[PDB]
């Protein structure tokens, strides 16, 4: 689809078999989701945002479907203010900016 | 133009008679720029993201040019680690997400 930006670009995603709402975030390098149960291994990671750094759990090669488009990639799970889909997955679904 | 997201979507902006580099950021409600001593009045504000909140100065009705596209709106100025063009200005330049 083509999404304008008068509202937040929130979409429905499916991860771990569960549906959630997430923000398409071209300013995020990585995909960061609020605390949740996900199956499999994980590694402690640190990531930095506008306000400082937080500790997250890094899940690799995770299946995730964004607005009907499949991705398989790294998902960080931790105390983010909102679920953000970052460029690591936006590229997978063929997302570009246009003006 | 069309901007792919393999790398950060960095563009040149002109604000306050100065050229700077900033990210086209669909996850940013507002526009947040590095410390700059703009003229005129301002109002204190706090904005939060990953890692918490930072203190910024809110300037209204500021002229900004983004890849030759003119806009006018609110800019938040403070110790942000990155300059972001948020949705308040991205809508004015006709920017969409597409996949
Ligand atoms: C202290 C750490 O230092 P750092 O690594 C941080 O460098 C950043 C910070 C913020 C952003 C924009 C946001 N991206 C971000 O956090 O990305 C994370 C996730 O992937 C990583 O890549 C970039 C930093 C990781 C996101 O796009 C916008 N945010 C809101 C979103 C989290 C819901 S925001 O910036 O917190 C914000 C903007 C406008 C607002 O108006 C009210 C409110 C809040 C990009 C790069 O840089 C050193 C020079």
């Amino acid at each position: 689809p083509q999404i304008t930006l008068w509202k937040r670009p929130l979409v429905t995603i499916k991860i771990g078999g569960q549906l959630k709402e997430a923000l398409l975030d071209t300013g995020a390098d990585d995909t960061v989701l609020e605390e949740m149960n996900l199956p499999g291994r994980w590694k402690p990671k640190m990531i930095g945002g506008i306000g400082g750094f937080i500790k997250v759990r890094q899940y690799d090669q995770i299946l995730i479907e964004i607005c009907g488009h499949k991705a398989i990639g790294t998902v960080l799970v931790g105390p983010t203010p909102v679920n953000v889909i970052g460029r690591n997955l936006l590229t997978q679904i063929g997302c570009t900016l246009n003006f």
